[PDB]
Formats: structure tokens, sequence, C-alpha cells
């Protein structure tokens, strides 16, 4: 169906480890959209060709406000190309190194988003895995949506797959290589609620390691200024044992949430 001559190309807007995405126009409906190219040599090399296929399954029939669309795709004997729904206001994570910390109002509103479009995922038994700033765009009312679903597994499940870049995201069960299920996305956001209100994760740390050891134990202390309700929340979703944590339904009902979001579930 589509090929790259349907296309005019446009600015890059960000790239990943294999991804190289760029702001695109279709010809003759000037649809705007974003072009994620892969280069099949690296896909082979690295092995990971069932990523790919998982990504374009699971995001093309998943629909909900805070996920991001994805289209459909193409090649041409060097590349892989993903089209995807256009995110005009960039990553949360750009957003983070402009403003350094988050408030509270703002931290309260992504967490919704993310709860409500993970409760989604997870009715559907899709665990996403890779929840982390550089992965969650902004639409044009600045609203979160969720991206990359090239990890994204359904429960319970065990790991193949290398692990590339950052510990900082992930459960100890995941570190561990042990088994996993759902709870892992719930720790991720316990994670991401720390970063926002601090501007750094709560087992940074100077090397793999020294991160490994302070995610299995736990490790994690609050600076002076993160209020009351704030510890309650992230104190009950890292939880070394995974069944502990709560459930999303709880997570959207927190009094600390309800206080602080614009938006409801
Ligand atoms: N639909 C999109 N709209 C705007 N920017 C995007 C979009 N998709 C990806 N990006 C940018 O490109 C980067 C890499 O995309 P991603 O799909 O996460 O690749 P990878 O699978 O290699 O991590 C993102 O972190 C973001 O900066
Ligand atoms: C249903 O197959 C796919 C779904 C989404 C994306 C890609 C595929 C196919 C399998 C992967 N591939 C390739 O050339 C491989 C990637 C190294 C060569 C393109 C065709
Ligand atoms: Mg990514
Ligand atoms: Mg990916």
């Amino acid at each position: 169906q589509w090929a790259l001559e349907d296309f005019e190309i446009g600015r890059p807007l960000g790239k990943g480890k294999f991804g190289n995405v760029y702001l695109a126009r279709e010809k003759q409906s000037k649809f705007i959209l974003a072009l994620k190219v892969l280069f099949k040599a690296q896909l082979e090399k690295a092995g990971v060709e069932h990523q790919l296929r998982r990504e374009v399954e699971i995001q093309s029939h998943l629909r909900h406000p805070n996920i991001l669309r994805l289209y459909g795709y193409f090649h041409d004997a060097t590349r892989v190309y993903l089209i995807l729904e256009y995110a005009p206001l960039g990553t949360v994570y750009r957003e983070l190194q402009k403003l350094s910390k988050f408030d509270e109002q703002r931290t309260a509103t992504y967490i919704t988003e993310l709860a409500n479009a993970l409760s989604y995922c997870h009715s559907k038994r899709v665990i996403h895995r890779d929840i982390k700033p550089e992965n969650l765009l902004l639409g044009s009312a600045g609203e979160l949506k969720i991206a990359d679903f090239g990890w994204s597994v359904h429960a319970p499940s065990s790991r193949r797959t290398t692990l590339a870049g950052t510990l900082d995201y992930l459960p100890p069960e995941m570190i561990e290589g042990r088994m996993h299920d759902e709870k892992v996305d719930l720790w991720s956001l316990g994670v991401l609620c720390y970063e926002f209100l601090v501007g750094k994760p709560p087992f940074e740390a100077n090397t793999y390691q020294e991160t490994y050891k302070r995610i299995s134990r736990v490790e994690f202390t609050f600076p002076d200024f993160v209020t009351e309700g704030a510890r309650d929340l992230i104190s009950r979703l890292l939880k070394h044992n995974p069944s502990q944590r709560p459930m999303l339904r709880e997570v959207l009902e927190h009094p600390w949430i309800t206080a602080n979001s614009s938006k409801p579930s």
C-alpha cells in the first residue's frame, strides 16, 4: 500500500536506539504525521524483529485518547517505516529539562492521564514495561500520550531480550529476570511521580551496579519539600512485593490525586 513516495519529509522530531523519527506530510491529503524510520541491518543484528511486530500489532488496535495512534507501516530493503500520530508539543522528558521540577497540579494531572491509559491497556492484559519520560508525548492541548510499545507483552511473562540502557524505571522482578505481570507498570508509575516532583528518579546512581543495588533494596528518600500526600502515594507504589502495589483505581481515587488533578477518570 503506502510507500516512501507518498510523503514529503520534514524536520527530525527525535532519535531512539533504533527509531529515527521525522515530521512528514502525505502528498494527496496533506495529512501531517510522524514517520519512525528503522534500519533493517540494525534490527536483524540486535534480533528484535519480534519487538517490531509487537509494536505494530498492539498499538494499531488500541484506541484511547491517552495512547498514541499507529496507522500502518511499509518497508524498502534498507528500512522499515512506522506511520504514527504526530504529537506537536514534544516529550515529557524535554518539558522536565525545561522546568527542572513539576508542581503538584501538573504532576497529579499527568499521573491521572497515565493511569487512565494503563487501565485501558491492562484490561487486555497488555503491559507496556518501558514507561519513561522519553516515551510520553504531548498532544495539541498538552494532554499526555503513551508511546513506544516495542517492549510490550501479554502477562504473565518472562524476559528473552537483553536490557539495553538505564535500569531507573524497572522493578526488582524485572531486573532480576524473574517472572512479572501488570504490577510492573505500577512500579514505573511510582518512579515517575517521584521524578516529576523532585527532578530526578529515586534510585539514580553513578553506576549500573549501584543502581541495581538501590532498586533491589528499594532504597529511596524524600527531600523536605515533598508533601505528605505525595509521599503516601509514592511509598504505596514502590513496594518490593508486586502483589502489595495498589490497583489503578486506588491510584485514581487517592486523595492527593483528587485534590490536585485537573482531569477526571
Ligand atoms: N509521534 C511522535 N511525535 C513527536 N515526536 C516523536 C513521535 N514519536 C517519537 N518521537 C520522538 O522520537 C523519539 C524516539 O521515538 P521512539 O518511538 O520512542 O523510538 P525508540 O523505539 O527507538 O525509543 C521520542 O523519544 C520522541 O522524542
Ligand atoms: C507482519 O510483518 C511486519 C509487521 C510490522 C513491521 C514489519 C513486519 C515484517 C517483518 C520485519 N521486516 C523486515 O524486513 C525485517 C526486519 C529485519 C528485516 C519487515 C516486514
Ligand atoms: Mg522510545
Ligand atoms: Mg522502541
